[PDB]
């Protein structure tokens, strides 16, 4: 149920959060929230330094019991997420 929220300050925070090796690209979410593999997850991001908020329709593929308890959300293939993607890694290029 419910939006999951992550709003990334700057670049730094992007980098850390950026998951390359996940297929399709993914990305950490800090939450206390208790998710499942496999879940269903709705993010809603936001990109340092955007005006926009980023909707992805997630799955969860990994489970974090520094460092932040949270999880690892994979995006979805096709063009949604690789949108997304695109942002990232446009963002991140150098």
């Amino acid at each position: 149920q419910g939006i999951l929220s992550l709003a990334l300050k700057d670049k730094a925070a992007l980098y850390s959060a950026y998951m390359p090796f996940v297929k399709s690209g993914g990305i950490f979410v800090p939450t206390p929230k208790r998710y499942m593999l496999g879940d269903e997850v709705f993010l809603l991001l936001t990109l340092p330094d955007s005006s926009e908020r980023l909707p992805v329709a997630g799955k969860v593929v990994w489970t974090t019991p520094n460092r932040a308890a949270g999880i690892g959300v994979q995006f979805p293939d096709g063009p949604e997420g690789e949108a997304v993607r695109n942002k990232i890694e446009t963002l991140l290029a150098g």
